[PDB]
């Protein structure tokens, strides 16, 4: 509809925004904002939203001839697409249905799958040698083969296809779901496959949440009926979403609330009470779970690495401690989790991998819970039961937050800036006390060595403490009041540690620095002397220093505070000696587990261990081990081929 | 357009270059300089880029009728190919895209995978059984064997393959990736497949940094999946990079500045200090990666050998000694380095690698890290995890800097010129002192011999290292500038390297020819009657000497010295002296 005036209504809206990319040459683009043209010609903006295709077509032209008629005019009219970044309304993937088809849409989601830079046809030329060469079938990149049945110029069927005269255009699909922070209260993991072209295509990584606003188009791709069988939008523009919309927003009276909260007194006990009020007992547990959520402040050196700023956590115990409850609680309490099980339902269920889509069988890299979840939380129960492609991946995303994948044509790395708030069971039906914790663990000894904390819920049959959570349970199901209810509620709670974790940046101080030393000075020379000649335990590590410090400014910023108060740093002190006792002290001395064993005795043994009727015997007056310990010991050897 | 005119204005222009034709008699492909043919026409040149199928093709045939017609002319119209070694724009792997097809296209960067050669098909004519087999078709290197439906002749299907007048030329394939080393900042391993023909097959091997200019074709049409989404790239010319765009650039004024840094004084220990600043300690060690930074002189000599230039270095540590991160900041800080783990998903993590191509299941060879950062350093942290074929093949390319691979047909010796920074760590867990390294180590005992300098890291449990390395570390948390500011910028640093490998080359000196013999046989000799006879301990030894040679000659490139002082010589004592000291 009068196209030949939009373009000159289009030449009058456009010259400040056409001026810049007068001076820069090379920008193949031009970012058109929706509001500047709906004040501008309100009329001509209603026409962008109710028919995009003569619109976005009329507005090329347009600006091409406010691009000529100045000066400063390129040589080569290079193709110049009308982005239009903005728009009045902003829609969303659960919202998109198919009212929206063939019209100019905003949709908000996160990017979890994309393909690689896969060239297409744009004028497809058909070479007939009978007659009818420059003959264009115009394509687009999702729809299928186009071929046409005969020739009108001479009547010819020779049909093949003219790739030397084909121009053709770089090409990327991806898909948009929605995001998981404030998207999944609908619980639908719904997904709108789109398209990208020249200047979108490589524009976004998977895992990214973006604001993507182009035309909802459809593809006939199943003959079996005339109606459409599935719709992709054609981006028009993508654009990175705001901090503001991907992150929790607190209303201006709930800031006063909450910095009121933080000058209650005992708000760190506070805090431990209202997570998992139905749980009872592991406080130990709670805290730690508390300083995992507001988590230390993550810094950037210039000389190019940046330190982390997260803390694992990892929930070994028996069954029926409730440790899969205590991922629940906390799954609706952080401000982005995603909570997940560790079993494998998906090629990309806990780490990204690559799989083949089955659209046109090409590889496209799927996110994962690790990936989907960057800057927040992700809370993965069974934790032991994991894939062999996601047991590789994680030893690089916990440390580094990172996820390099460079196979089935992907190449790229992700951002896994994650806390995996994580709870894994033994492999031998319940922990034994007698046994290092790998030892009873499906986890690699390497990656234990990555968890900040490391809590034992393990299950011990006492008069007290029994007779307490039997209460408590009685309780729970009773329907008591302050047995079920939190000291701060759930939804305040809530937006008190998006408000920690993007305000409050506390810095270390001098008297926190003093007690951080002495601690990890007080540890060494605890048992290095026991262990003589041979391999010395070392019952600290500066891996386990760097954590320390973490969890100290994770008790600083969950009061409030700017500062690492020495009061803070102590607190951090007693829940680290609390897991020493679980792992690494209390236990086979101090050093226990470490990166694989505390060495201080089997180490030892191992040195001096190392048709054979005769070594059978030789171990025996050696005094190294009883029978008993002796033949064990050459099980493991013969499981490695010893 | 107008391929009658272009004939008559490329005949034109043909001057020097055809002057070096008939110097030559076997140049199948005469190489055609750009600015020569873009001073004559610019039109014309323009008409190259955007159809080079034609322009290609009329430009050898006119220059065929300078073949003929000008006196001294070959008895036959000999086949020629207009090959062009320039072009007004150097495209990049990663800036090549789809609008580049069919387009005469210049693009740098390294190769990876390298074919052998196949005798494919240029035109294949099908003969066909009743009549009509004088129909021919232009088969392709890159594309399948076509198959046409039925013959136009007579109408019979009965086609069978003629391969007795079909011709049949060389054809080889090779993967042209990214810059490892000049583009690391762009971190995009991006490639696009090209095919090499008669005149250009074989030319290069994967890890040769080279320049082609060639045609961005399309394999669009595939018999397997006709949205096939492939382009493929058939290369005119192909010629190394030239180390002035391949290499780090140095301006006059930054060429002072870097001669300035050598005016300042104790520079020989603010290296070192400014190397990885985060980490505390490690003064031996640093200073070690230091001297392997700037790695000692390659002069070829008369007797066919080579004196190795490459300082290897190994770090074996403890857990938790900040090894990997010693590994990181070097990396960066070094001019050509890339970092690698031991364990590695793709083909060829390490020096080589041999398997079948995806594309016909052709044996291809494949690369790695050992060969793409040849002329530079490479850092590997977990050293200790390799595979079976990685350690055989490593310690070619360490000691002798060669990767000689003869296996799947692929004939082909690489020269692994790299300076390996590692960093094992002993399978027993902690690192005891009581028995020896190869008792802990898996690599082999020959490999430590080829690291020039071996590292001991460790976490002693002493309370005065530990609150030093306490205060140090809540510092680097803090913020505090001192920690992570080295004292030369890492920017300015990293051009220190290249100033000082590519123009200093140090000589040995009497001074220091006395002292590397004197400190020889006061160890050498000392230690030399072992003890309890049999196979005595040999401490300080020929091979040593010779590393002993590179550390006295890295002390005088560090300071930017051509002369090696006694001192330098004094220097590499206190660094290869720590070595027996702390092993
Ligand atoms: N401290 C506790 N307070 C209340 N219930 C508990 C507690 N510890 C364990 N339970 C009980 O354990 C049962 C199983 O919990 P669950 O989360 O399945 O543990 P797991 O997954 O390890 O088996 C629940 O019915 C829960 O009531
Ligand atoms: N001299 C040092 N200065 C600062 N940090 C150190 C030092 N030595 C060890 N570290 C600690 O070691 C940790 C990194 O060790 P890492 O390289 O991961 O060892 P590994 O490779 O065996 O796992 C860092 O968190 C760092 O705090
Ligand atoms: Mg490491």
């Amino acid at each position: 509809m009068d196209r030949e005036e939009m373009i000159a209504r289009f030449a009058k809206f456009l010259i400040n925004r056409l001026k810049d990319l007068l001076t820069v040459t090379p920008k193949r683009s031009l970012a058109i904002d929706w509001a500047h043209l709906n004040s501008f010609d309100p009329e001509l903006a209603d026409e962008l939203l109710n028919n995009p295709e003569e619109a976005i077509a009329s507005a090329e032209d347009a600006i091409q001839i406010v691009l000529r008629e100045p000066p400063l005019l390129v040589e080569r009219e290079f193709k110049v697409h009308a982005r239009f970044y903005n728009l009045p309304k902003t829609l969303l993937v659960k919202e998109l249905g198919s009212e929206h088809i063939n019209k100019l849409i905003q949709v908000e989601g996160i990017i979890t799958r994309v393909s690689e830079v896969k060239p297409f046809v744009e004028k497809a030329v058909f070479v007939c040698r009978d007659c009818g060469n420059e003959m264009v079938r115009l394509q687009r990149p999702y729809e299928n083969l186009v071929k046409p049945a005969k020739c009108d110029a001479c009547g010819s069927r020779n049909i093949e296809l003219d790739v030397d005269k084909s121009r053709f255009l770089n090409f990327q699909s991806f898909r948009l779901q929605d995001r998981p922070e404030s998207l999944k209260g609908g619980q639908m993991p719904r997904f709108v496959d789109a398209i990208l072209l020249d200047d979108l295509v490589d524009a976004a990584l998977p895992g990214d949440r973006v604001l993507v606003t182009g035309v909802l188009r459809v593809i006939l791709e199943q003959r079996e009926k005339r109606p459409i069988f599935k719709k992709i939008l054609e981006v028009n523009h993508i654009e990175q979403l705001s901090k503001e919309i991907e992150e929790l927003e607190i209303s201006p009276e709930d800031e006063q609330k909450i910095r009121e909260l933080a000058k209650r007194k005992d708000i760190v006990d506070a805090i431990v009470d209202s997570i998992a009020p139905a749980i009872w007992g592991h406080r130990i547990v709670k805290k730690g779970i508390a300083l995992a959520l507001f988590g230390g402040v993550q810094r950037t050196l210039p000389d190019g690495t940046k330190l982390r700023g997260e803390s694992h956590v990892l929930l070994v115990g028996d069954p029926g401690v409730a440790k899969s409850q205590l991922l629940r609680y906390v799954a609706n309490l952080a401000p982005r989790a995603i909570y997940t099980s560790g079993k494998s339902s998906s090629a990309a269920g806990l780490t990204a991998a690559a799989v083949r889509d089955e659209f046109t069988g090409s590889w496209v890299l799927e996110a994962g819970v690790l990936v989907l979840a960057d800057g927040g939380f992700a809370l993965i129960d069974e934790f032991d039961k994991m894939s062999d492609r996601d047991r590789s991946a994680i030893h690089e995303a916990l440390e580094q937050q990172t996820i390099s994948i460079s196979k089935a044509g992907i190449t790229a790395t992700l951002n896994s800036r994650t806390t995996v708030i994580a709870a894994a069971n033994p492999k031998f039906g319940r922990f034994n006390r007698h046994k290092s914790l790998p030892e009873q663990l499906d986890l690699p000894p390497t990656l234990l060595s990555r968890f900040d904390l490391i809590f034992l819920l393990l299950d011990e049959p006492d008069e007290k403490v029994d007779a307490s959570i039997a209460e408590h349970i009685l309780k729970v199901r009773r329907g008591e009041a302050e047995a079920v209810t939190p000291k701060i509620p759930y939804d305040l709670l809530k937006k008190y540690i998006a408000y920690a974790r993007k305000n409050v940046h506390p810095v270390l101080s001098r008297e926190a620095m003093e007690e951080i030393k002495r601690y990890y000075v007080k540890m060494r020379k605890g048992l290095r002397r026991g262990d003589e000649d041979g391999v010395q335990p070392i019952p600290i590590t500066a891996r386990q220093l760097e954590a320390l410090i973490r969890l100290s400014e994770a008790h600083a910023r969950m009061r409030l505070s700017e500062t690492v108060t020495r009061e803070d740093a102590r607190a951090a002190i007693e829940i680290i000696e609390a897991m020493m006792k679980t792992i690494a002290v209390d236990e086979e001395g101090n050093l226990d587990v470490s990166i694989l064993e505390v060495g201080k005795s089997s180490k030892k043994i191992n040195k001096i261990e190392k048709p054979e009727e005769k070594v059978i015997e030789a171990a025996k007056q050696a005094g190294i081990g009883t029978k008993a310990d002796i033949e064990k010991l050459l099980n493991e050897l013969k499981s490695d081929g010893r």
